């Protein structure tokens, strides 16, 4: 750690750490998609699998590296923040140097959400009194293993850190990583999760007018939808993080686009009742990335949301969006919904700028403007992007994954007094910390 050049170099060594299929190339949205009701596993083993089915034990968490590398990634981006600190860095690029500490703490309080939101249960269940991850708030001495934190405590942290990383950061876009936007899009989604409902709906609302204003992200019109999905428009405009793959770097069959992919590993596909929820408005476009085969004798339905040149081969090099601006769109309307008031008819506003490109003869009037049906959008725009699960349990909703095409022995209904609905805490960490606390309902040895 000698330079500004340095610095760049070893805050892009955290996105490789991030893109593994591990993390955010496969394991987060399986995760997120395979706990909820609008995608299933097939028969094929792997994540998807143990996801959809909740097969997690302390001895095997059977969840990617959902633990492992949030973790491996907060030590090294302390060790960032440390140098930085310490003034280990050569004057003169300070203003950059001020961006990349900025960025370091948004890579930082995205790690620390996951592990919260994975290893916690959500937030809004009991203001944040169960335990999450360890938390990550320090440079952790070299003997030291840090115990569990609260959800509650680790909230506190996530979001003072991307407040004071927004003040930091560059608005610049740099394809594969976050920028400014990128980090209030990421706020605005975790003062949701926290029950903020103000603070989510206000920074949503001035994020879109920001956008607008300067024209640096737009929504994809509904005839170019389709096509804003394919790996030949990469970082397009919606897009305010996505995962930068290609063809000749891993992930490639593990990958996300790849495991979704029937002509690929065919790990999972879309439920009866997504599929039956889109082909009954043929007019909406988000149902034209819906694919039908044949499985086990029966109609299926897969998910073709990670778009290749060819249909028939499934691609090695798709990106994985994370932060895009239909989100922060759907984060105003859900805020909004919750304030009532003026916030509500704004909400509504862009509630129907979704629904509207989606299917330009649809509409939600006032009368309709419910938490179920913002839900409902959600569910139908952010399929296979790691949202169900957490949104529903997140609201204190009931999953119902039964009937269609559902695998024998699937839980039929989930919510968060599910005790799986966290993982286990990793049986290792009894070793060195023999007191720290099972997630409760997990056996330990
Ligand atoms: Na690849």
């Amino acid at each position: 750690f000698r330079t500004v050049t340095d610095v760049d170099n070893a805050v892009n060594g955290l996105y490789d750490l991030m893109s593994g299929s591990g993390y955010y190339g496969a394991a987060m949205f399986a995760y997120g998609d395979m706990k909820g009701d609008d995608m299933q596993s097939s028969e094929e083993s792997g994540v998807c699998n143990t996801c959809y089915m909740f097969n997690h034990r302390p001895n095997s968490l059977n969840a990617g590296s959902l633990w492992g590398r949030p973790f491996y990634i907060l030590r090294e981006a302390w060790n960032i923040l440390n140098a930085i600190a310490e003034g280990k860095i050569e004057s003169g690029d300070e203003k950059k140097l001020n961006a990349l500490k900025g960025e370091t703490m948004a890579v930082i309080a995205l790690c620390q959400f996951d592990l919260t939101r994975c290893f916690g249960y959500p937030y809004t269940k009991d203001k944040g009194a169960s335990l999450g991850a360890p938390l990550i708030d320090h440079l952790v001495g070299t003997y030291e293993n840090p115990p569990r934190s609260t959800v509650a405590q680790a909230y506190d942290f996530i979001i003072e850190t991307l407040e004071e990383a927004v003040t930091l950061m560059s608005e610049e876009k740099n394809n594969g990583r976050m920028n400014k936007y990128a980090a209030r899009a990421l706020l605005a989604r975790i003062y949701l999760y926290h029950d903020d409902n103000r603070k989510a709906f206000d920074l949503a609302d001035q994020l879109i007018k920001d956008a607008d204003t300067s024209g640096s992200y737009a929504l994809y019109p509904h005839e170019k939808y389709v096509a804003a999905w394919s790996v030949e428009a990469k970082f397009g405009s919606e897009s305010f993080f996505e995962i930068a793959n290609s063809v000749d770097d891993t992930p490639g069959r593990d990958s996300w686009g790849y495991l979704l992919n029937w002509y690929g590993y065919q790990k999972g596909f879309v439920t009866q009742k997504y599929a039956e929820q889109m082909l009954a408005d043929p007019g909406d476009v988000r149902g034209h990335l819906l694919e039908e085969n044949k499985y086990a004798g029966k109609t299926v339905w897969w998910l073709y949301k990670l778009r290749g040149t060819d249909l028939k081969t499934a691609p090695l090099e798709c990106n994985n969006v994370v932060l895009r601006l239909s989100e922060v769109y759907l984060i105003a309307a859900e805020a909004g919904c919750k304030l009532g008031g003026d916030a509500a008819v704004q909400g509504l506003g862009y509630l129907n700028e979704i629904v509207k490109r989606g299917n330009p003869d649809n509409e939600v009037t006032m009368a309709d403007y419910t938490l179920d049906r913002v839900l409902d959008e959600r569910s139908k725009e952010l399929v296979g992007e790691g949202h169900r699960f957490f949104d529903l349990l997140r609201n204190g909703k009931t999953i119902v994954r039964k009937g269609g095409y559902h695998l024998p022995s699937v839980d039929e209904e989930v919510d968060w007094d599910f005790y799986k609905c966290v993982l286990p805490i990793p049986e290792d960490q009894f070793i060195f910390s023999p007191e720290m606390e099972q997630n409760p309902g997990y056996p330990k040895n």
